[PDB]
Formats: structure tokens, sequence, C-alpha cells
């Protein structure tokens, strides 16, 4: 059986040179540990806002570390240096428009500027890559919104088996 | 102009063997139930081979004169699901609102609706729309987008289609 | 630094002088009504010709120094409706959330909202947003996206804009 490996990449020129506490990264890893009940390992990376480095990082995680899921945080706004979506589009062979649409929709509730987010999601081999926001409150609503479909998506692309605690988040798996 | 509607079932079972087509059935049943104007159906069941999908859509729009083509199948994240790609390839103008609405109305009952890559686009005077595969989802999606289809077809110079207002209100700013 | 907003009406009728532009005027009125900071308007009424749309958007952003450009017209399914195409052609980064929300908000009124291809993108320090036609559908879309515009402009190095919190709250994290 394939081992479940999950990538968590915090993208920020600032944090890349040092960060006392990666609140965004910690929130994401905390979430995963809480809701997931199947065995899995985390591959954490903190890199700057450099398109080529982000692409190479995602590639290393998916291709070398064998991640079935990679969650990024940061670099998805309208500013010129925010190139996480561009890097994500570049390494994936197929994008999932439903992710960005839903994440912005749930984020909009409390954040009117959620429509400025260029967060997306895509598939590279047997790995799903999802761009999350930076704010803890936004990260939470986005994960609550998309996690229910992640395990099944991973099943469909041949990734590692992941299951969640139905009491926190139920991993929807449609059957024949 | 004669109203011809294409219904294309794209199967990922061409090799495993097809024993039924409940998806195509749901679509044909829907069309017959709501459309009140005369129309014919060009039905195609093809394997999920990208070039064949594009070829089929081009034939239906260009040779068979369809004003609307409805597809089912091959719209998920799996690598073999390339219906959306084929659709983009044959269309000159895409309509993002279709995929958006279809994923939105399907979300409550289908959390995995965000995995769907269904889209919609225009090729000359023909509107092409990707539909899901589950009959229940097909009806839900068609109920959401059919209201704007007849009018969209008018705007691109396609054949006249009108539905039973007691079943589906084809909105026509007129 | 100076706040300049472009308002582009893409219509044949209006460009011929045989139709008053109720759309563009509604946009200008909206801006004058909600903005409380100093700004000027660069108004243009042009035919729906692909090349003229791109050149007008480029003139406004590059030569007139607009930090925001609002277009109206040519965003439907018809083959002549190429405002979105022209917008994509001049922007270096698109904003999918804008089209998503505008269609969302429009669905409330009419189901044909899904036929709209309105979008938005960035060119340098200028934000370009495609608005609807009816002066009424314009107010509705603007009420939905305006809250995030001033801040977007801040992030791309554009001019400072702020609105009347009693009319439209310009959200700034």
């Amino acid at each position: 059986e394939k081992k479940a490996v999950i990538g968590v990449v915090t993208i920020s020129d600032r944090a890349s040179k040092g960060i006392y506490e990666d609140i965004s990264g910690k929130a994401i890893i905390d979430y995963l540990k809480d809701v997931i009940i199947t065995p899995f390992e985390v591959e954490y990376r903190v890199i700057p806002d450099e398109r080529d480095l982000i692409e190479k990082t995602l590639i290393e995680l998916a291709d070398e570390k064998g991640c079935s899921l990679i969650l990024t945080t940061g670099g998805t706004g309208p500013a010129p240096r925010d190139v996480t979506p561009e890097a994500t589009e570049a390494v994936c062979e197929k994008m999932l428009p439903g992710f960005g649409e839903l994440m912005r929709q749930v984020s909009l509730k409390q954040v009117p500027t959620a429509i400025l987010s260029r967060q997306t999601a895509g598939i590279r081999g047997s790995c799903l890559i999802v761009n999350l926001p930076g704010k803890p409150q936004s990260i939470k609503v986005c994960l609550d919104a998309v996690m229910p479909a992640i395990p099944y998506c991973i099943d469909l692309i041949g990734g590692a088996y992941i299951d969640t605690d139905p009491n926190k988040v139920k991993a929807f798996r449609p059957k024949k």
C-alpha cells in the first residue's frame, strides 16, 4: 500500500528568512492532525515568493517525496510578487476550478476582499495541490469547505488512502 | 432553422464493456419532458479518447447543424477525463457561468461537486454544455442552466427552442 | 498618486450619437456618490471593435494613469461581444473572484446571469473590471465588488481611494 504523505508549503519572502511561529503553516498542520485518522506524514517547507522555486518545491514534494496532497499558503493575491497560482498552474496537468470558486465563496462571508484571491487547485500525477489563504479564519473556512472532497479526489488520481473523522469532517466517497 | 440537439455520452468503459447508459437516458428524458417546440436528437456514445470527442463535437455542430450539444461523462480529476479539454478545444468562446452554477447547485447534496470540471462554450451557432453523469445530478444541473439556454442559442444565431413554463421557464428578455 | 478612474462604454448605438449612454452615466454617478477622496474621471464611448477596446484600455492605464477602469457592454455570448477578450489581452494577471461574484449577484435577478463573461484583471497599477449594461444591474454589481477595489488598487501600487462608509465600506485588512 502507498504511504500517505502530505505537503505543507508556506510561501513568503518574509518567513523564508525566519519566522518565530508559522501561524498559517501550524494552523494547516494542526487541522490535518485533528481531522485525519489514517496514518500520514507531513513534509513542511518555507520558501520565498519566487515562481521557479515554488514550482521546484511542489515538484520535489509530489515527485520525490511522493505527496498525495500539497497545501500551500501565501502568495495568492493581486500583488505582482504573488505568484503561487502561476507556479501551481505550471506544475499541474489539470486544474480544478471548483476549489477556487468555493474557497472564495466561503471566505467572502467575513472577508469582502476574498474576491482578490487567485487561489486555485490542480492535479500533478497522483498528487492534489490546493492553494489556501494566509489568514487563520480564512484557512479554516476554506478547509471546512474543500476537505470533504479531498480524500475522494486523491482516490480518483491514484494517490494514498486518507480518511477523516466523520465527527469533524466527513470524507465524501460516492459509490457505484 | 431546424432544431437539432446533440447528446454525447463519453464513456470510460469502452474497454470494460458498456451495459447501460442511464446518463444519456436522463438527458433524453429531460429534453422530451420540458421542450415544447419541435426538435431532433443526434445521439452518440463514444469512448473517452480526446481526439474522438473533439471530432464528434465538430461533426455534430458543423455537419449535423446542432444548436445545442449536451455531454455526459469524463469531467472528473482522473487523467482519462478529458471532456472539458475537448470542449475547450472546439469552442471559440467559453461561458464560465455554466460550470460555476452547476457546481454551486450540486454542492449541498454532492460535496465532491468541486471535483467536477464541467464547462460550457460556443462553436458558431451551437452551444455545448458539459453535464455530470448521475441522473439525479443531471436533472439538478439542467434545471439550473436550461432557463438561459434557449436565449443563449438565440443570441448566437441558433435554432428556436422553447420549454414548458410549468416545468422550466426559458427566460427571454423580450 | 493622483486618483484617476476610467469609465469605458462599448456600444455602437451610443458611439453614433443616436442613443444616450445610461450605462456610463450610471457608473460615473455611482463613483461620485460613494467616493469621498479626490479623483477624476476619464470617460470614453467607443464602438465594439476588438482593437479599439484594447487600445482604449491601454491608453487609459498607460497614458492617462488610471488606477481603475470600469467597462460596460460587450460581455455576452454573441460573437461581437469581445470586451472580455480585450481585457484578457491587456492584463498580466486576472482575478476570477470578480466574475464569480458578479454572476452570483446577478443570478438573484435573472437566470441568464450565467451567460455573462464579465471578468477583471490587472495591468501595472491599474485594475480593470467588466460591468453589466442595465444601469440597475450595474449598481448591484458595484455594490458587491466596490468593497474590495480600493484595497486591490493599494496592493498593485495604485492611487488612494476611499468610500463613504454609509454607502459602501471599502474593506482594508
